[PDB]
């Protein structure tokens, strides 16, 4: 049997945390694989703000050029009901006015919340002093009461391919 799932490639940051790489990026990953096991991504060939950055596919481990160092790197799947199957996002604006999207379990979990119309959902359970209100659009840190805008966009789905059973 065949059944489908969102392939989302991922890298671990500083703070032990899973980060997504974009869907524009996620495809150009899966076409480099799909013509070698052991190739090279030179992620600034698809986005000009990742030039320092190189996927060692053999090691499964992005490097970056300048420096050597090394973050590991995951080929991930999530169900494809999923905001990635679709290619929504959700994102937060940081001070500087910038806009990132949630971890992918947390950006998953939003858009389940806002599509059941709960007015807010705390993240408390995943390891997130946080709140997001939908009414108002924005999070709150539990502990500080910081707010912060929220958006949802409709970007590109991530790649989705087949799993035999
Ligand atoms: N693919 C990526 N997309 C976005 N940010 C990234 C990416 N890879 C790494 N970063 C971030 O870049 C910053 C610097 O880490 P990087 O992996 O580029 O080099 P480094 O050798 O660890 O840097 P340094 O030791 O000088 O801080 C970190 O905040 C890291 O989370």
């Amino acid at each position: 049997g065949n059944v489908a799932r969102v392939v989302v490639w991922e890298w671990l940051n500083e703070h032990s945390r899973w980060r997504p790489y974009t869907a524009t990026v996620c495809h150009h990953i899966e076409n480099v694989l799909k013509e070698d096991a052991r190739g090279s991504v030179v992620l600034g060939q698809v986005d000009a703000q990742l030039v320092p950055y190189i996927i060692d596919l053999q090691s499964m481990h992005q490097f970056r050029q300048d420096t050597g160092t090394m973050r590991p790197v995951r080929r991930n799947f999530y169900d494809p009901s999923s905001a990635p199957g679709k290619g929504i996002v959700w994102e937060w604006e940081n001070d500087g006015g910038a806009w990132t999207a949630y971890d992918m379990d947390i950006c998953i979990t939003i858009q389940n919340a806002y599509e059941k119309q709960h007015p807010w959902l705390d993240l408390s359970s995943l390891g997130f002093c946080y709140l997001i209100y939908f009414n108002s659009m924005s999070q709150m840190n539990r502990q500080t009461r910081r707010r912060r805008r929220l958006r949802r966009r409709l970007d590109l789905a991530y790649p989705l391919t087949v799993g035999s059973i």
